[PDB]
């Protein structure tokens, strides 16, 4: 069980909201699975204001990538921070055991790379962040975390041992921003990320985000880039948040089974309405649509999802179901 | 299981904190259980120092009425908008299945009702509320939100299956208010619901309420209103919260069996000190006293309970238990 | 089950971090545990920057010490408020049931001493409080709060029943503290503790913390007074929050076995990430430490933690396990 000696694979990660190809129960028995990040410092716009964020990103996105390997499998980052960016970074893996979460095994400047294993030997969604002393949460806030998602070698299962499946897997991140205002009340714009330090921080310590965004921005999950699905089709939503709590809800939809501290060996939860999502932590949910149409996930603290921006669509396809839901008088005049 | 052959009973609804008349464990089959509410805008008196809410409601109070019905039945609500509101309103209710809870198919403009059926196939206490696009969160902030308590027909269970049964119930909505304040440092009093809007957007994007009250107003479960109980009583502690996190507390007391996610197919946890609604739903508690005495029920963040408003109080009749609780020796100078 | 009848004994409490001596699973029967706490108010530093809190303690700690007792046992306290205090204080222990927890038979002016006794008839980690009427949150917030643990009278049991053991207990109490600035931009020092009173209202209505600490003061368990284990080693880490929430994290560790709402009659959940305290609670995380170094215990709001003191670090001696984590490439040029 000596990891020198197992088979070694190599992943190809895939942008969220999607999740790269994966088992679910497997046959394989454990493996050193290895993945690659490069880190990308860079001036993104989150809102249709023009407002701007010098973030900072785990392979260009926020969040970064899920990695998904199996329980006895062990974890193997190439971690890449390319001279084109101006600050130090780490990686933190709630997943893994010691150094920090391997963020002081994976110091690197601008210019360096550097490689961690680590033993995946807890099944559950696992927030992984970067974690620079002296300025840890201004990192994370930039958009520095993602998601480790280890399963059980059988397969996720309900709280009396039988199967769960899903037919697809989203990850959405969840962004508390805090972006400064100049004295004309307007954000401000900065030429560089080492500029928008000072001001972020005085921002950061009044605990008020000024955006909260699902994957980087006002809107990412709408429109062209709403998420899909259909009716009979069972979603798992993987949701994670490094800094600040958040209660997930499917509008017209529910948690059929949910594990909202996200660690697979304890029995999921039913028929959630609304689940919770502790800051530093990433949760999951399963929901099998039964009804078509176009859906919002978000944030149920509703100022923070209308008005701040932690809401997505999810649009499904199918039958509509009478049963289930029938509008038995339209909206007509009062009677009179 | 086709519920338009079903048979169909009316339900007569109360104001809140009681709770309709309804079975535990019940011998009926399925039922279309119907339901009337009637949305009223108003303005409301919130606290003991003159402030004002430009309030909307459902049935005029806060929260609406709670509805009560069994897993297997259909919930049937007819939602009333009268021509005497100037806003247009919905009902999404999170115990449903599809159309965005059923706000889809309730757009309701001043002068029209609808009539909207959905199964309620699945236990628990469910928020449900308005949702008007584009206004989603002003509205429920206002005050329309209540609960849809779905009862298992076998009535509660414990974590092993023993049944639970409770003498009395009780509805607590609790509302984080955000009243905008003018250039003088006083709560600002508007003529109309619509003159309210804009002012009450950007106090809610701060996030940080001016009030949080439980049924409507600072103490409106105290002096005269306050809940009552009797040593021996269970009771059903319903808590609803549509936006904001809240820790519920009952001082002196527990919550016996507490299911916080608000799902009864799930096993409930006992002996809690405090107890957690995630903004976005509705929990549950039960509570056996056994000692008689004023009791606070409250918030247990206390400067939202004790300064912004979230307490109420149960008082309970009955024996003094020593064995439970005794004052060895009174307050006395101290042996010098 | 008379304890007017039953044996007595008197236990000497220790400061936090530590909790007193006591067993786990016990064959003793029920007992008087005798307890004795005097009231401290005082002036503390509580940052590194000369900010000063006029505070007011249990025992002249933040927290107060942790009582421990078995369930079944009854616990019996002497409160005594010296007369070089000037606030009455009394006492609300939420493992008691009664009388606002004790806190309506003993309110001790300064001068006066009460004793209680309740019967701990649950198991789980409790906070205690001060109550005093119309100031119950500036007490609390100044920093009069603390656990109870009950133990089950068998020791700690995971989900299926089978033995849990710490070999060493630590306690946290987390404090969000609210110091008024003036108008220059720093914070206050108030002569006397009556002083600060409106001011810290006003800052406490906000609902912003100036800062959040572990144990009365920034980076309290750090440096010398640090935690300390041994790889091998069970800790049990009690985190005590008596008005606002937080969300603790072992950075490079995890909660092995966990009772987030921190009553031990509820199986536990494993392998947390981050688990979560409701403000106004008590929990307790078990952790068997695989690695040495230097780990950092936190509230994983980020900036909670890093910006504002929510952080403690636990130093652990041992040998490294290259087969939990291993760096494979230490950091270097990227290959060109
Ligand atoms: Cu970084
Ligand atoms: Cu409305
Ligand atoms: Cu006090
Ligand atoms: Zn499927
Ligand atoms: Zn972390
Ligand atoms: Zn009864
Ligand atoms: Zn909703
Ligand atoms: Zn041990
Ligand atoms: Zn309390």
């Amino acid at each position: 069980q000596d990891a020198d000696k197992l088979p070694h694979t190599k992943v190809t990660l895939v942008a969220p909201p999607q999740v790269h190809p994966h088992e679910q129960a497997t046959k394989s028995g454990p493996k050193v699975v290895e993945f690659t990040m490069t880190i990308e410092e860079k001036k993104m716009v989150i809102d249709d204001k023009g407002t701007t964020l010098q973030a900072m990103t785990f392979n260009g996105s926020m969040p970064g990538p899920t990695l998904v390997v199996h329980e006895g499998d062990y974890v193997q980052l190439t971690l890449v921070n390319p001279a084109t960016n101006a600050m130090p970074h780490n990686v933190d893996f709630h997943g893994a055991t010691g150094a920090l979460g391997g963020a002081k095994l994976t110091n690197v400047n601008p210019g360096e790379q550097a490689t961690l294993r680590f033993k995946a030997d807890r099944s559950g969604t696992f927030v992984y962040h970067c974690a620079p002393e002296g300025m840890v949460p201004w990192h994370v806030v930039s958009g520095m975390s993602g998601t480790l998602m280890v399963l059980p070698r059988d397969g996720l299962k309900d709280p009396q041992g039988k199967p769960l499946h899903y037919d697809r897997a989203y990850t959405i991140g969840e962004f508390d921003l805090y972006i400064p205002k100049g004295p004309d009340g307007k954000y401000k714009d900065y030429a560089t990320l080492a500029e928008s330090y000072g001001d972020t921080v005085q921002v950061m310590r009044t605990l008020t985000p000024s955006h909260i965004v699902f994957n980087g921005k006002v809107g990412a999950l709408t429109g062209a880039n709403a998420l899909t699905a259909k009716v009979g089709e069972t979603v798992l939503l993987i949701h994670s948040q490094a800094n600040r709590d958040t209660r997930p809800h499917l509008i017209g939809g529910f948690g059929d089974w949910v594990w909202e501290t996200g660690k697979f060996a304890n029995p999921p939860q039913r028929d959630l309405e609304t689940w919770f999502i502790r800051g530093g932590s990433a949760g999951a949910a399963l929901y099998t649509f039964k009804q078509p149409g176009v859906y919002a996930y978000l944030n149920h603290n509703l100022i923070e999802a209308f008005e701040l921006g932690a809401a997505g669509h999810i649009k499904v396809e199918g039958k509509w179901n009478d049963d289930l839901m029938k509008q038995i008088k339209a909206p007509a005049p009062i009677p009179r």
